[PDB]
């Protein structure tokens, strides 16, 4: 399927020696359009907090951001468009499109530049598609 | 610049252990919007033959396709959208957008799948942008 190929041959691609640990494309309601093998199960409250942070940035920063019950420290993101979090050497990037969330989870520091920025680039592409 | 970053941090990215030898984004008139360091100089006749092949597919197949005077054997492509050529272990991929040509040149066989298909993915993105 189109959405599975976006995960397996765009988001999960090894780039400059590094690959996401996991990735998925979800609806604004947290429905899984497509996902990687080790992608975590979000809780509805977690998706609601992410969505509230996109509507009003700074919502998640004081308490942190939870993913399958794992705490992530909110770090700088693009307001209303991207939410970034850090846990240990890894982190999470969430890009919001008109109809979807693109999610990438990393276990290791990525290379500098846009080469590894697969979550943001796929989200930009779907937005230009009107999705 | 936006067009240079597309070349340096999208097209020239190392992906699954392989990187393009060279890449560029050109107008339909062969003007260089942005290019890699070792990108070749196309001749106007070469750009005209590529453009004629997009307007009428099969134009270049009998005589081959010339890039800086180097012969490439035309191989299967998407008619009106993509032109692919082979020279030795390497090859060339040309994707046509509404206003531009995306060009990638490889010295080595790429990995199977869309992960390495940077020329086609950038061209799709610009087309969705209306470019």
């Amino acid at each position: 399927g189109s959405w599975q190929t976006y995960v397996d041959e765009h988001l999960m691609c090894e780039i400059e020696g590094h690959h996401l640990a996991s990735a998925a494309i979800l609806g604004h309601d947290g429905t899984v359009w497509a996902q990687s093998a080790d992608f975590p199960q979000f809780k509805p409250e977690e998706i609601t907090g992410i969505m509230k942070d996109f509507d009003e940035p700074g919502h998640l920063a004081p308490t942190g951001m939870f993913v399958a019950g794992a705490k992530y420290m909110v770090i700088q993101g693009e307001p209303g468009r991207v939410i970034r979090g850090k846990k240990g050497a890894g982190g999470i990037t969430i890009k919001k499109t008109g109809q979807a969330l693109v999610v990438g989870i990393y276990d290791e520091p990525m290379t500098p530049g846009q080469c590894n920025m697969v979550v943001e680039r796929l989200g930009d592409y779907l937005v230009e598609q009107g999705m």
